[PDB]
């Protein structure tokens, strides 16, 4: 009776958000709506966890925001990976790919 | 490329290894080095750190192993509640994979 850790739930939310960011520019609710629809029945999205990660990536210069137009009031905030954020994200998926391969190799060693 | 793997990556690998049975820190490092063709050397201090955190909540226990070549290693094992935790850990990550498939398919 030891619950799975908060750090893991954050890591999984991080993975999903980064995967969505990898697909291209988007508005925040656009991301959220896509994740909720895909998550329904699989995982309860913690909106606060998602928000926290979003804000951290922005503060860290991995994503930057812009407006879809220049008329104040009622706009959707869009976000894109920056120069360094693209690099960070590519490293993130590459490093997880290396893990995936190690697990496959461990599985194959175990079965030998 | 950063000096260390992400904690979540080290945890994933450690939990996969321990799912297979009891092990000691050098042994886990050696098996993961082998499985990576020498390319991934997990951080021994990180492993000890993770084990201390898991032992705190009863997920892992430890003991001094059978003597080999003049001494004993400190083995770690998942307990019964630890295998439960581990199953829920891997299940949650399986759900991530399903979510990604749903995003890919737009369904």
């Amino acid at each position: 009776g030891a619950e799975i850790p908060k750090e893991m739930l954050r890591a999984q939310t991080n993975y999903i958000l980064r995967w969505v960011l990898k697909q291209g520019d988007n508005y925040v609710y656009g991301i959220i709506k896509q994740v909720k629809e895909a998550s329904n029945g699989e995982m309860e999205l913690n909106e606060a966890t998602l928000y926290t990660i979003f804000k951290r990536l922005e503060k860290d210069g991995i994503i930057s925001s812009y407006w879809g137009d220049e008329s104040q009031g009622g706009r959707r905030k869009y976000y894109r990976l920056t120069e360094i954020g693209h690099e960070n994200n590519r490293l993130y998926f590459e490093s997880w790919s290396r893990v995936d391969k190690i697990i496959e190799n461990l599985e194959a060693n175990k079965k030998s």
